[PDB]
DNA sequence: GAGCTTGCTACGACCAATTGAGCGGCCTCGGCACCGGGATTCTCCAGGGCGGCCGCGTATAGGGTCCATCACATAAGG
């Protein structure tokens, strides 16, 4: 489980690695940080959401 | 070479009428925007090591400093 949360620096450390195969298996997100961040979760594969 | 008076023409102000280039509306997929990644590359203290320079102090090379030795023609006897 990924807790995607922060100040950017590190939030982007926290992306550091998000393509990678099997990375993690759920990443946990706040609605405030999908509008801030929708390119990132767009980009990827999400299976069920 | 400039100023201007010429005598007047030829080209452009003005005008109906046609039509097609250009504008206004609308629609779209690929040029763009973001960054994940491996790799590039630059920063900056530590510091191996020579050795400039400094430190304890070995033993040593050298200068300003004080000492004098030395020359021209002279003092003396006959």
């Amino acid at each position: 489980v990924l807790t995607y949360y922060g100040s950017p620096q590190q939030r982007k450390e926290k992306r550091k690695g998000w393509n990678k195969p099997d990375a993690f298996h759920v990443c946990i997100v706040s609605y405030q940080l999908v509008v801030q961040d929708q390119h990132s979760f767009k980009r990827k594969r999400w299976q069920y959401m």
